[PDB]
């Protein structure tokens, strides 16, 4: 018969950094599908936060005292340390991590021991880089792979033949753009002057339109999971050059060397040569073929559609196995008062 | 017949970071050898600031209508902007740059073109991998290396036969440390416990102290020209392990294979099983012979006598090779009003 679970979402706070949102599509995904998945906004009850919560996700306030079903499941970040030390405190519900940062696992866990030992079901991660990452730091946890999507308004639009624009982000590296925009000045000797734009506070809608517009994307990326501003740019036309966000970029196999020109750790000066080099393709009108497969590869692999048959195969996989509750029936209710929120 | 010159080096606050405890000792040798040089205070001529200049080291204080005699020399930070930008105003002295920091060349000036078209006469550098990266940057101007040395108090002391003690710094890399600190617990499986300590906002002697009892110096260094504290490290006797501060290592010829336990970015798994090699080596008494590499590394080639040497010669060659003053005759009195600080 039906599962008679709903999956809880943790929140404390506006809907703000990457990881958020796609949790967020988790949720629309699985309500869309038949499935029962909801926010629970632990703290920060007041209306900037409730109003941040588009009205298709369904919120539910945490108070002390509250019942869940003890069949519930809850869907934690590897972040937020005291979630795990409050569902300790009980032995119902079932406890799935979404773990989409492997580098910040230290902020909720302190090692693979305390992960290993920690009643979790499955690692649910954004890409098989995470998983190999995640099973190198030591954790024997069973995982699964659900990639993020690019939304559909990240596409290309007209970018001028006259002025060449080259973004980037100061999200991550900062100091390490201003060494590189150093050489490039440096090193440029080409009569057009750079059009160089910063995406940094910018909505996401706000990023798709500025890249759409945008020849080149420079890289910033860093110690990432699967890279959601190179699969933007690569949506949206951009020749992507740069930093891959991967050290071990062997370990991963969405980038690769068709489909953009990456950089190692430091090298400054070649990633300035292939900007000009990129502006150099536009102005010859010898186009790089790298760009095609961006487009390919994103459209491929990292749309929607592809995105709710994989939450629904990965969640519903979840379900299939959870062994029977010990020491409550199905629908038994149980308090929830392990947290006192300041 | 003598040169009549001063070598003036700008401060503005009290010393602070490493580069300038490496002009004061510039000018200490500089004194001690013949010539004359003195610190020029711009700004924050305040108790605090005056007396943190030991009683050793003259010091003039700017004040807007001082005079200088046309020959004299500044010896300007890779830093530092207004010094460049003031000392434009005048066509009389000369400057030299001491860039001791070659990724923050874009602080003071905008382009390796900028740099290329002032009026420098000479670029000193803390090392021969400096030069190589300013090259790369595309500067064309003649340069030096006087490499600093570590202080005679950096010496082995007795290190614990029974508590093995591992030193580090959140000075850089401070993220990435944690991310190493949970590979380590998670992979290490031996049944003493680790002894992990800090040396952020510690005196230079009192890190010189916690490292001659320590056994193991785990490096976080980045974007180095040199390395100090690893240097500082080697010279008492520790175990070095971890990031060398060269992603392009082969352009360095300091650190090596021999004298050190490195790992390449994003290499934390074996940074950690490095580190576990390292307390395994204590434990069983099969000590690394990169211990005594190191040692030999720096007692040969970063203390006082040589560093003194070097400065003597460096100096003495810009002296020889200076041209006669165009639009200045030797002691003319120029004013220093360039400047207006807060
Ligand atoms: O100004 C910006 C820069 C980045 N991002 C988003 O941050 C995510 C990367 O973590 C991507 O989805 C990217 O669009 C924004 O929303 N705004
Ligand atoms: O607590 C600390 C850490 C580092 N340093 C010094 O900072 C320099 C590196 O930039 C080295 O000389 C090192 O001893 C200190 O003085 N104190």
């Amino acid at each position: 018969g039906p599962s008679n679970i709903t999956f809880y979402f943790p929140f404390g706070h506006v809907p703000t950094y990457g990881g958020d949102f796609v949790n967020l599509e988790h949720i629309r995904a699985l309500n869309k599908h038949g499935f029962s998945a909801k926010v629970i906004l632990m703290k920060n009850q007041i209306p900037i936060v409730i109003e941040s919560f588009p009205k298709d996700i369904p919120v539910v306030f945490y108070k002390p005292g509250m019942e869940l079903n003890a069949q519930d499941v809850f869907v934690l970040s590897e972040g937020v340390r005291i979630m795990y030390s409050g569902l300790a405190q009980t032995q119902a519900f079932r406890v799935i991590v979404h773990n989409q940062n492997p580098f910040y696992t230290h902020t909720g866990m302190d090692s693979a021991h305390d992960i290993n030992r920690y009643r979790i079901t499955k690692i649910i991660t954004p890409s098989h880089y995470t998983v190999k990452k995640l099973e190198e730091m030591g954790i024997t946890k069973p995982m699964a792979v659900i990639s993020p999507y690019i939304p559909e308004y990240f596409k290309p639009a007209e970018k001028s033949n006259e002025e060449i624009r080259i973004t980037y982000s100061r999200r991550k590296r900062e100091e390490e753009s201003k060494i590189l925009l150093f050489y490039l000045r440096s090193l440029y000797r080409g009569k057009k002057a750079l059009h160089i734009r910063n995406l940094t506070n910018y909505k996401r809608e706000e990023v798709a339109e500025e890249m759409s517009k945008a020849h080149i994307y420079a890289s910033f990326a860093e110690r990432e999971s699967l890279g959601l501003m190179a699969l933007e740019a690569m949506a949206s036309g951009c020749h992507v050059v740069g930093f891959s966000g991967f050290t071990d970029f062997e370990n991963q196999d969405v980038f690769n060397e068709e489909n953009g020109d990456w950089v190692k750790e430091g090298e400054y000066k070649k990633f300035a040569e292939k900007l000009i080099e990129a502006i150099e393709q536009i102005e010859n009108n010898t186009p790089s073929p790298k760009i095609e497969n961006g487009l390919a590869l994103v459209n491929s692999r990292f749309r929607q559609d592809r995105f709710e048959q994989e939450v629904v195969r990965v969640y519903q996989d979840i379900l299939d196995n959870l062994p029977p509750l010990e020491g409550f029936n199905e629908s038994d209710k149980v308090v929830l008062d392990f947290w006192h929120f300041d």
